[PDB]
């Protein structure tokens, strides 16, 4: 489905419209296969030369994913996307696709501590690729970062767990005039916000969190917007022709399309991060109910916030829009429908008091992850950012007496009698 | 289970001895989970140390992912495996577990396409690796490749489709004087080869093909022998401090397991390229009739080897044992349980009588896959290789009228009578 | 989860709290087994003589199922539920639990096709059972159609597509009175409607509509309320020692539960409709979002119902609280939450118009099924009833020129778009 | 495919020829729907109306459940397949399509005891069936039980646990004289038996043991042969018009499918028993192996006969050709590829003895069920056979120092050393 229909149509009909017409399936078949018969020899010569659209192996393509993949690209209004194995791997092939050896990237620091390890220590010891990290609060660090080996801007939407929000317009107007696209890492604001509204080139999501919604599968997606220009002379492989593909210009082939191209016909098909049929069912299924579920998610977080502001044991709360957040300007402007799911606080007896917290809850969840349906608890300092120093830790936003809340679709009266029963227990 | 058990016990049972004690489920259950809830703080922080063992989440490691990886190494007499995304994405992590930017690769030539295409495009373009191509019928080829920078040496264990079989332990004495390990992708010979008792240091697996052998899924293993000494100053990533875990040495704390720990630790968590649990179940229950399957396969591989030689449409057949081939002797000496599932031959009247065998065929599959209990056909010069040059699909044992077939389990009758009817219709 | 929690609290949490002690999975596991290892010889026969608590066979108790039915008891407020294969064999299992040979039951008559077949064909032939089918608008015709042999009374919530609704407490009392229990099938209105607040002893569901609500799945519940008592003489097996367990008196072992443990340990032992553990899985998914699913069918619903009586293709529409519906009364008292999914409406032109109404439309789904998050249409006589005479087909509130639809979840412009431009093509 | 095709090329193929059409998926994909969207309102009367082919609902049909259903029927020769949610229900369905209160059924006595009480209490009590077992090692016991009210005679293959193989070609035609078809449960010996072959017109699989042969699903399996005439006047649902399908006959419309036409029709429609598509995918990856699978369970069995013939802690073994056994004539003459996986012995030291074995053991598994690749073992009086008296025990063949071993697929010396060592400790 198309721009002209709303976004809760789109999540229950883009991509799958009509049914397979072998037999009329309305739900997406689980097609578990990893080969397709072709109809003869030049069908199967068309497919590899890139001169027909077709199933050829699922390595590279398979209909339960590409449901998935169209799906989420009419939601975004992008031209296309790609599913890949995890949020980690869109990541990785979302830079990997326009950078290489002795390459920049400028990136934001309110960053997950798992993107922080992949740019900081394995892309650069292999791939040669030097991230440059930056204090994307105010955008003229951004420009100030900029060199002529850059090829791209890095931001997260929602700083985790720094809560911080960039301004997208602003640091997007850099990039597009220093050459370069706006990549965003919107894993935790699906449906609440749009960034292909507001200069970002390339979205990638960890399907994994909030759009699977139900903690059940690993996964990720990149979406390509279609409106950059890959033509000033820094994306060399989307113009020239490619040995592999025996000549083919991705521009001139695949037009607004050329980068999400690439990143299935190189990095798919020769680093092989494929997602599993089974899991894009899954998250297919989560994606029918996204726009009920983050209402829920970020009205009852609001809630809980209101609830930690007040309470004896806690020492300070974070929130997108708390009066001390140094972007709540920039969260008001951007998020129209919601403010995520995030909430950070610190409980009264620093470090040793936040692990009594942790310690006595009986509904929500110490576990590592955010986006269930569930609440969910951590400590973020020995946990998620685990892999990063002390003064490494506090430029995303992390403190040692830091506790982060996933907050789940549970009635919030349920939620907050477990926060308080367990902040009382923390001042023992 | 153990070295004691035999192929078959240990293909039932390896991994998943005792039953979880949750419930007793003798079959191997499907978590289908992102992440784990932590009985404490210190649980949880012991887990991200790298301090206990445990599960903290799906992307780095699952339960039903994990019985796989142990059923395997324990079938190959590894100290451990890795579950990945695809074959490919094996490959890739085994390669860049210990090389990176400036460094060497000696590979074989008798390669799978998209081995090549990573090799010799993906690799060098993203992670600055040059692999050198060399002629492995002749192990001096080996020696004379290696320079300070190899940092492996890379083998197949029959040429897919060239059908060579390398001399292994020359080449891994070659391999070990140089201070480089020795990697076999064992992709088409699980069971009926063993390249741990042979020199190969680490074993790669498109678990897609014939350890699920039915087709499903897509899958790649990364298994360590342990026996490869990491410390000789050629690997520094698994000997010196690590500071993303804060000063582990990979060869100190995980002693024989080094390089698959790392493999998990840092590829796995930041590249991302995890495997469904889904997709893990499924290899599971390949496994467990896996030695039954390569028996048939490989039984009637050498029936239909005998048939197209006495046909009066075909001008050529190959196969690793065949009187032409010139690595027979090598296929001889190291192939002692069955010579593969693979099988090539020429049409009288070149690629365009090829092309009418292909779709005349009933009962034979026309996909791109081997392995699947299903007979298969395909032509590989215009699918499998097809990206690559022609001179190029010559240095991997691909000519331009070559069909290569993948033999099934059927009832070997009704394959022969269908490539019968197949090879008569192309000659009209 | 207890009574003390909150609805979306039960439907996240109820049945798997904790999380399995083997790894802590968070979500709950697929159990794809068919067996399970024992402890030892006494825990073996302590199992089979219902002696102690434990899986045993997946036939008659799964792990994964296990969670489904607790937490569906939770929701419902009953003492426990049984998972069954689909909706029909629920409503099976449910009458064939307490009637037998030369037994009665008393129905409405405003019913699901497919279960007036069974009750009037099927359990009369195979059973020997007599369904005595009465106008449940008025409660004095359920009195007046008990009898000595009358085992139950049995009503849907809102009649499948009649839409009226029965006075429950009325009714309650009268077969309370007679000493039966009164069994609702509640699949059209889960979470809205509570049948055990109203007199209902026994709720059945078809799990495949509105509780998984994503079209993928049939399945069926059983739900006890633990209220009713067995003792009075009417059901004999509840009360006398059962030979096929030594002895065992239901009432005297399980109490409360007498009902829902036969309905397992005698008719899904022996006639072996269970449910699998993968449908389970999906049915715990769709539970997660069933509050916010069922209030947004209910809101898009009443809208739709808006739109048609204005339309001037449109000659007549129904909807529990319909002006002309004879049950409007009871549908205000009973559904305080939402007034249903479903809507019928007649065109101008009788059956050929709908006939063009239906073959026109373009995002709506022409399938039999209700309770999809998509919107659904159909015409019931040819289709859901066609198994009924003329006569029996308006019994049920089924008329010739009727459509029906399931109203979805996408956006209410889409919907009444694809309504408005099918109904003007039906009028050409 | 056709009879013309081997077994295992069948097993490979039948069903799915050619490929679905949508996209040539070479595995059978996963239709995990409920529904099915019509091509237009014609389509969708034709359908309901049994006036032409298609799928409606999954309860009724299903493409992945009909692939089975279709291979199955083509590796027994039979007409027609139903698949069921358990062998349970496919034996209750084979009868109750045949016969209802007032009816008969000849039994023998060598049952599973979960049949045993299907047919001893739960079919007289909810079904009014009166189900005469007798000793089919005499074939006149079957003569003289048969009376004018019964439908149908009833066998195992090979008795489980009594290990008897009833003279199927006599006892076939003393059921045809007298008008009525014979059922056989051929659960334990796919493959190395067909039952059409030597009279039999019903067949029922639970196809959860060695179908499945990997402990991992449930489900039921009925096969027609359509060999048998309905319409002697013994079974007039199968000729009488049907009201629910509004005069249908089914004979005249079905012709030799009449049988299994009814059993989707009436009895998967109305009772609700229908396997679920994810089980019937699991199947036909079973199947694919099945012939393998059973070659090795039946070799390795009669290697465990020997060993055990020989052991000094063992008093007594039996097996279908064991010297003692009543029925070895008929295990010979019939049994012509195997016989079978089961194995039943007695401990010296009895009951308590045994109960020592079964806690001593380390790689057998103590279980319910048989037909698993691995290696399972128990103690029947205590179990499978727990709902009879001691008397009825006997009938069947269980006595009360009885171990069943169902022998699976593990290299044979790892059993025999698990069982030497269990064996020696039994008598301490």
């Amino acid at each position: 489905d198309w721009k002209k229909y709303g976004y809760n149509t789109r999540a229950l009909h883009a991509g799958y419209e009509p049914p397979e017409q072998a037999t009329g399936s309305r739900a997406v078949p689980i097609y578990q296969t990893t080969s397709y018969v072709f109809r003869d020899s030049d069908h199967a010569a068309r497919l590899f030369a890139l001169e027909e659209p077709g199933f050829i192996y699922t390595r590279i393509g398979n209909p339960t994913v590409s449901v998935l993949e169209e799906r989420i690209a009419a939601l975004e209004e992008g031209v296309g996307a790609l599913a890949v194995a995890s949020g980690q791997a869109a990541i990785t092939y979302a830079i990997l696709n326009i950078a290489g050896p002795g390459d920049e990237i400028v990136s934001g620091s309110a960053l997950y501590g798992g993107t922080y390890n992949l740019f900081r220590h394995t892309l650069y010891k292999k791939s040669g690729i030097i991230v440059k990290f930056v204090d994307e609060t105010d955008p003229k660090n951004i420009e100030e970062a900029i060199t002529e080996k850059t090829k791209a801007v890095y931001l997260e939407t929602i700083g985790n767990p720094g809560l911080t929000v960039p301004d997208f317009e602003a640091i997007a107007e850099i990039a597009h005039r220093h050459g370069v696209p706006l990549i965003v890492d919107n894993t935790v604001a699906p449906y609440i916000f749009r960034p292909f509204e507001h200069g970002a080139d390339i979205v990638v999501y960890s399907a994994t969190k909030f759009i699977g919604g139900h903690g059940t599968s690993i996964g990720g997606l990149i979406v390509d917007s279609g409106k950059f220009d890959w033509t000033n002379g820094k994306f060399p492989e989307l113009v020239e022709p490619d040995p592999s593909y025996h000549g083919v210009s991705y521009v001139e082939t695949f037009k607004e399309a050329a980068y999400i191209a690439k990143c299935r016909t190189q990095l798919l098909r020769d680093l092989g991060s494929c997602m599993s049929p089974f899991n894009a069912f899954l998250f297919i299924l989560g994606l029918e109910t996204l726009s009920l579920r983050m209402k829920k998610h970020c009205e009852n977080a609001l809630k809980i916030v209101e609830f930690l502001k007040s309470h004896p044991a806690v020492s300070w709360v974070n929130y997108p829009i708390a009066e001390g957040n140094k972007t709540r300007e920039n969260a008001l402007k951007y998020l129209k429908e919601g403010y995520g799911a995030i909430v950070t606080f610190g409980v009264k007896g620093g470090k040793e008091a936040g692990k009594k917290f942790i310690d006595s809850l009986t509904l929500i969840s110490h576990l590592a992850n955010i986006g269930d349906a569930r609440t969910l608890a951590i400590h973020p300092a020995s946990t998620t950012h685990q892999q990063l120093t002390e003064e490494e830790q506090l430029k995303t936003g992390v403190t040692p007496d830091m506790i982060r809340l996933s907050v789940g679709i549970e009635d919030v009266e349920d939620i907050i009698a477990d926060l308080d029963q367990a902040l009382r227990k923390s001042q023992e």
